């Protein structure tokens, strides 16, 4: 039986700001970011969250389904390092919200930026595993970021859900091709409610790619892969990541690289520079880009490469085909990143000022949806109400 | 085609624990609404103690057990929590280290209230089952603590670790039998750092157990299953339960409910009295307990029932078989239990101040293995291993004999 992503979708943010304007206003180093290739940051309002976030980018999925496709998602995990509870899943709440069906398995996953493709594995397995045929799942990965701070103008918010089945025309995994690899590293972590990174980073998409030569025999960095996708804070770094790995890895030449990167990994950064870090999500969004402005007249193999602080990796592949990326092309994702609003500076600082009102213990707060008068023509779209004795109410919103 | 569940399963009771009636006299409340939950004695966390140290010393006497081939087949660690200590770095990473576990291997958290255990469980069967690495195995550990008005004599402290492969002699899944049904519902969950729920609970019993009927056609909540394991924050509410299971879905006489009671449910309680509500492990403690003190002399079918507040829920089964109860009486739990250290309410009593310590967003802290004196050199057990010190947020552990 086959698996993999039947569809998938992203929803980044409501409102954005433009990532250079926002380092000139701290009246900082426009330089450290000139070659980042960062643009655009999402930035969520206190009236959203990763349920919001996570609703948003799930529905337009749920809503081109028949009622009993919609009826067979017994899986629905959310991965994210921006829970809101323990215990409480945000599963719960997103549950709710798409009205799935309640014979449904649902959870949350967590570790820093790998939990998507935990999720992602898990359900991939569910599937392969016909412990309940025909099912699907929905793997929904959704973080936001809420606040030395060079690290404000890279940190987005954003989710990616991916709709997990047995005739996934947009994805569908080679199974058992995966290198995962993991260790504990005093990496960057998030204790508090609200560099060593890098060499880790590199040494598990290293070591992830061995370990899937490991069980793929034939397999080459070159040319089983027609493009690449990797967990993208910010493309900066991934392009040196790639050039690492050309020269580590694959040993090619150091003049052909740049064409290697600008046809086979250059679209995967497409997304991600107009969102920013979106964490569990950003591998996601990196396929999904890569899955629209990349060329599938004939179905091609991508090679994702997922790292998670802490840490954990791994780098798994599937093909993705012509009829995939029609599908993907209904869902409009361009589109809506350019309908976004872009915040001001004015704006983006009073934005910092309420954001203390939705905080992680927050037990009653009523929200203001007319805080930033102007930005509340398309689908409805789900915010956050109020918390009420700790509970969430969200409403829907034309 | 393949078969898959636990080769093994083994519980950390804590260090310590207190006698739960001795905590009901020194509050002032009823021996009327206690002796009638079936609560004995609550396991305590010491300070220098957290969910790492607890699975770790969980998990620990499976490992030793392995081969170092089995050992290194290993490809799946999830734990199954509500007491993380971070957002992001998942308790996996730490136990991953201490238990020296290969590094080709997935690792993560997962969490739903106290469903966390069945989801991992789960997802882990799923592994195997899916045959994506072939004689791979996996370890769920679900470890849980309670930290700060009636509900201080139940919250405990515990981990199951339960090693999943394909050679599972001590619980063996029918898979696809299952089981899940999940709701958005304001029970109780947990938002600061540090009844719904009852009627929540039972019809998620029922609907859980409809859903596997469903699937599994002439399923029979009283002749398919010879035991049930029950999500059982305490003894009291599952026997009600089980009661009304056995009038509302198996529609039996109210005569013949307690034989019912004794002989199918009141084997998995043992444990539990002995520990507290531990959570997301709650339910494996019951099926643990319920491997070591009913009879296997032929192979029995168990029936499961996972709940989670929030909610979700699940129903599913598996045969354990006499080689399964003989793997299982090497890790001598009952003996592990009865040699923990019984605080006193005054020792109790200090424990609660100095808990403060280690909160959620700690930072830095040096660790007194020495503020209960008696503690460390009462037990001269193998190796267990203990919250030294946290620096810049990261943790220290000490191993010690």
């Amino acid at each position: 039986v086959s698996a993999g992503i039947e569809a998938m979708n992203v929803f980044g943010g409501t409102a954005y700001l433009d990532v250079m304007e926002l380092a000139k206003y701290r009246h900082l180093d426009t330089a450290r970011f000139e070659n980042l290739l960062m643009k655009e940051k999402a930035v969520a309002l206190p009236y959203e969250d990763p349920v919001t976030f996570g609703v948003n980018a799930a529905k337009p999925i749920i809503d081109a389904l028949s009622e009993a496709e919609k009826d067979r998602i017994e899986l629905l995990i959310t991965c994210s390092e921006s829970g809101i509870d323990f215990g409480k899943s945000l599963s719960t709440y997103i549950h709710e919200y798409l009205g799935l069906n309640r014979n449904c398995r649902l959870f949350e996953v967590k570790q820093a930026a790998y939990s998507g493709t935990a999720g992602f594995q898990m359900a991939v397995n569910f599937i392969l595993s016909q412990t309940s045929p025909g099912a699907k799942a929905l793997v929904i990965a959704s973080d936001i970021s809420r606040f030395w701070s060079y690290a404000e103008p890279s940190a987005g918010a954003g989710a990616v859900a991916v709709l997990v089945g047995e005739n996934p025309e947009v994805f569908q995994i080679d199974p058992g091709a995966n290198g995962y690899y993991g260790y504990e590293v005093m990496d960057t972590c998030r204790p508090i409610p609200d560099d060593l990174s890098l060499m880790s980073y590199l040494d598990c998409c290293e070591q992830t790619f061995l370990e899937y030569q490991k069980r793929v025999p034939g397999a080459n960095y070159q040319d089983t892969f027609q493009y690449l996708a990797y967990h993208t804070p910010f493309g900066g770094m991934v392009k040196g990541a790639h050039r690492t790995m050309m020269r580590k890895v694959a040993k090619v030449k150091t003049s052909g690289i740049e064409t290697d990167f600008l046809t086979r990994v250059k679209p995967g950064l497409n997304y991600c520079q107009r969102v920013g870090n979106i964490m569990g999500a950003a591998l996601f969004l990196a396929l999904a880009s890569t899955i629209d402005q990349g060329r599938f007249d004939t179905p091609k193999r991508i090679g994702c490469f997922s790292y998670g602080s802490g840490c954990c990796s791994e780098f798994y592949s599937g093909i993705t085909t012509p009829q995939g990326q029609e599908r993907q092309r209904t869902f409009g994702i361009e589109k809506h990143l350019d309908r976004r609003y872009q915040l001001s500076m004015e704006e983006y600082e009073l934005l910092f000022k309420g954001s203390g009102m939705v905080r992680f213990g927050t037990r009653n707060v009523k929200l203001d949806f007319e805080m930033i008068p102007g930005i509340m023509q398309e689908k409805p779209r789900l915010f956050l109400e109020e918390i009420s004795e700790f509970h969430r109410k969200y409403r829907w919103i034309s």
